[PDB]
């Protein structure tokens, strides 16, 4: 399949080569896989989810995302227009407030929601947690992400924005999660995006167009709009029976595209997203 005038971001991950504008991925589309986005919620009404999108779990007044990064989170994972896996069924779980806030004990009990969570939906193809929050480190916070890995999700994390080494934030320091850092459309690394030995993986995150609530759109930046590209493509590729939630931030490293940023710092992984798929 060929999505004309794609973001660039989504073109980008079916590309061996940055500057082209059309997104090319198999039809299957990550139908019968499921992912989670641990957020300020999603905007399930929004045209661009045509059903496949709900709420399952808040801690908060309201399911309601009333900030808009969640729903921009999860149009990049499966929204028709601006995510990676056009067929996916998306799940939100609001652990941040509508200011994009949340305590670490909430953000604990979402992981483990979700772990549980899983065993009453129907994810055939396999189950993905997209996770583009963090603070500080935190062994506990680390502790959950690792457990719900461990669990059977292919857990995607978000490197961090703050231009320095991840293994200082949580939950990007887990080791057993699939850490990501950003990319710009020169195939940069991202002025803010975080790096070191931890990072798995780099995907789009600079100006990155997708869902917005009101039924809107519109482009943002951060390691948080990286994070759900990977989640998007560990999706895409579990219902292609490529890889498994295990085993798929490792797949997506063995066949990314390679050497290929700049600015990378030595030690960190030069490796960006790519979904290898051929017509
Ligand atoms: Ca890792």
């Amino acid at each position: 399949a060929a999505q004309t005038n794609a973001p660039w971001g989504l073109a980008r991950i079916s590309s061996t080569s940055p500057g082209t504008s059309t997104y090319y991925y198999d039809e299957s589309a990550g139908q019968g896989s499921c992912v989670y986005v641990i957020d300020t919620g999603i905007e399930a009404s929004h045209p661009e989810f045509e059903g496949r999108a709900q709420m399952v779990k808040t801690y908060y007044y309201s399911s309601r995302d009333g900030n808009g990064h969640g729903t921009h989170c999860a149009g990049t994972v499966g929204s028709r227009t601006y995510g990676v896996a056009k067929k996916t069924q998306l799940f939100g779980v609001k652990v941040l407030d509508d200011n994009g806030s949340g305590q670490y004990s909430t953000i604990i009990a979402g992981m483990d929601f979700v772990a549980s969570d899983k065993n009453n939906r129907n994810c055939p193809k396999g189950v993905v947690a997209s996770l583009s929050l963090g603070g500080g480190y935190s062994s506990s916070v680390n502790s959950a992400a690792a457990r719900l890995q461990s669990s059977g999700v292919m857990v995607a994390v978000a490197a961090g924005n703050n231009n320095a080494d991840a293994r200082n934030y949580s939950p990007a320091s887990e080791p057993s999660v699939c850490t990501v850092g950003a990319s710009d459309r020169y195939d940069r690394r991202s002025s803010f995006s975080n790096y070191g030995s931890v990072l798995d993986i780099f995907g789009p995150g600079t100006d990155i167009l997708s869902t917005w609530i009101g039924g809107s759109t519109r482009s943002i930046s951060g390691t948080s709009m990286a994070t759900p590209h990977v989640a998007g493509l560990a999706a895409y590729l579990m219902t292609l029976g490529k890889t498994t939630a295990a085993s798929a931030c490792r797949y997506i490293a063995d066949t990314a595209n390679k050497g290929d940023l700049s600015n990378i710092p030595f030690g960190t992984v030069n490796l960006l997203a790519y979904n290898n798929y051929q017509a």
